[PDB]
């Protein structure tokens, strides 16, 4: 990651940071969206969710969200270096391993990330602020793959 989009990808996140539940509440609710058969793989307490919505009444679940959420935001605290991050990357790919699941949806995430950004964003999403969160993106999932293998 290059120093531009490095600076892009700080100052959009930004906004991000200061609500990161509500903010990654969009991104799983677009998931189960686009791919609920997602839904049963965050099984909390020996219960799958029914519906997308009984996933947003779960703690363990919001919880999981902010999980997320703060290993995105280590990713762009280390946007200009990742391979500071490279370790604990392939350590989150090994636990997806695994607990159950392959990554061979990472794309669709991938798209739920940046509908997420898209709509906070607003006019501030630009050409070249998704060129570099897709580029960031992919350089995660590379590290996770190579956790997973
Ligand atoms: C490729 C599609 C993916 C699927 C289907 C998926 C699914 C899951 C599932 C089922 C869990 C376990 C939930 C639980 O039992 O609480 C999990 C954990 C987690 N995932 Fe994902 N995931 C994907 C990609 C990603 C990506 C791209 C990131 C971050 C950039 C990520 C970050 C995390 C974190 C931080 C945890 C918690 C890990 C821990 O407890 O140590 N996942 N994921």
């Amino acid at each position: 990651m290059e120093r531009p989009e490095s600076e892009l990808i700080r100052q959009s996140w930004r906004v991000v940071s200061r609500s990161p539940l509500e903010h990654g509440t969009v991104l799983f609710a677009r998931l189960f969206a686009l791919e609920p058969s997602l839904l049963p793989l965050f099984q909390y307490n020996g219960r799958q969710f029914s519906s997308p919505e009984d996933s947003l009444s779960s703690p363990e679940f919001l919880d999981h969200i902010r999980k997320v959420m703060l290993v995105i935001d280590a990713a762009v605290t280390n946007v200009e270096d990742l391979s500071s991050l490279e370790e604990y990357l392939t350590s989150l790919g090994r636990k997806h391993r695994a607990v159950g699941v392959r990554l061979s949806s990472w794309s669709t995430v991938g798209e739920s990330l940046l509908y997420m950004l898209e709509k906070s964003l607003g006019p501030d999403f630009t050409p070249a602020t998704r060129t570099a969160w897709s580029r960031l993106y992919g350089a995660v999932v590379q590290a996770m793959s190579r956790g997973w293998d």
